[PDB]
């Protein structure tokens, strides 16, 4: 179509489960293009559907431009065009850099603000359904030039119909990255007919991402090396069984260093992590509550 024909692909930057991500140029500006083959049409269409949800746009949600198709004369490519963020993922950012107390708060509050907007139902003519991500992780969050995050990779999301309390694609199987799966997803006790259960599982995963950020917070030159949550307990690419034995049976969570109590911002962060990590989803903080707590902290620090 009219958009893809005017885009020039400059570099393939990532090759994932579904689709390949490229850095392209559109009307002189850098954009990201996720490309799917003809046999991945269902995944492409579902991601285009989620990104076109009414009232989705938010500073902490990846900005979607358009779906399109491009025929090179041999095969058709299915495209999803979105804003480009040079820093890439929060995972890449945390591996490359340490952050200040200000930096940590900015990354955490922006993530929580984006998740609170996804989770929020807006009632009305141009209403927004509540959405649960189902695959929140540091590799699925991007960092903007201004040091704030935006949630990306929304292709596995589910949307709620509040009038009937039903889910648009009626999920009946576990999806997502195994390392970030909530205890109830790992042991399959989650009620997949209950939308609020998917919101609570996203909060558990957000708590894990907060732990990744807080390790990289450098105060008086003291910080931890970058690690994925559970690096000390499971192998790379862990199985559901490996994760379940640690999270559900032994009931372990990532370690919270006692020295995080020595700094007020790290103390607030550690308390949020614990209150995201409860085995009972109903006891977890909401994204809106976390946004409120971190907003109070950002105001105190003068960010
Ligand atoms: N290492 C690595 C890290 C990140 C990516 N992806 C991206 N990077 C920059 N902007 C983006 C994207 C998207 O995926 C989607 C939209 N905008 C690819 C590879």
């Amino acid at each position: 179509g009219t958009i893809a024909r005017t885009i020039v692909l400059q570099e393939s930057i990532g090759k994932g489960r579904f689709g390949e991500v490229w850095r392209g140029k559109w009307r002189g500006e850098e954009v990201a293009v996720k490309i799917f083959s003809s046999r991945e049409e269902r995944s492409w269409f579902r991601e285009a559907e989620i990104y076109q949800t009414v009232m989705l746009r938010h500073e902490n949600i990846l900005g979607f431009i358009a779906a399109d198709n491009k025929d090179n004369g041999t095969w058709t490519q299915l495209w999803l065009v979105s804003d480009y963020h040079e820093h890439g993922s929060l995972f890449d950012y945390l591996n490359r850099y340490t952050v200040t107390v200000e930096g940590m708060i900015k990354l955490a509050l922006s993530t929580a603000s984006g998740l609170a907007h996804l989770h929020m139902e807006i009632v009305g003519t141009q209403g927004k359904p509540a959405i649960a991500h189902r695959d929140l992780k540091s590799k699925n969050i991007l960092v903007k030039k201004n040091g704030t995050c935006c949630i990306a990779d929304l292709g596995l999301a589910v949307r709620h119909d509040s009038a009937t309390d039903t889910i648009d694609i009626a999920p009946n199987h576990r999806v997502g990255t195994k390392r970030y799966m909530a205890p109830e997803v790992l042991d399959d006790s989650i009620n997949m007919k209950h939308f609020e259960s998917f919101k609570r599982a996203d909060i558990y995963a957000m708590g894990l991402v907060f732990w990744e950020i807080a390790r990289r917070c450098s105060i008086g030159g003291i910080h931890e090396d970058y690690q994925l949550p559970y690096y000390d307990l499971v192998p790379s690419d862990p199985s559901v069984e490996e994760m379940r034995k640690v999270v559900c049976e032994q009931k372990l969570r990532p370690n919270i260093p006692n020295r995080w109590q020595s700094c007020e911002a790290l103390r607030v962060m550690a308390k949020i992590m614990r209150e995201c990590w409860y085995a009972n989803g109903a006891a977890r903080l909401t994204a809106l509550r976390i946004k409120k707590t971190l907003s109070q902290l950002s105001q105190q620090e003068g960010i």
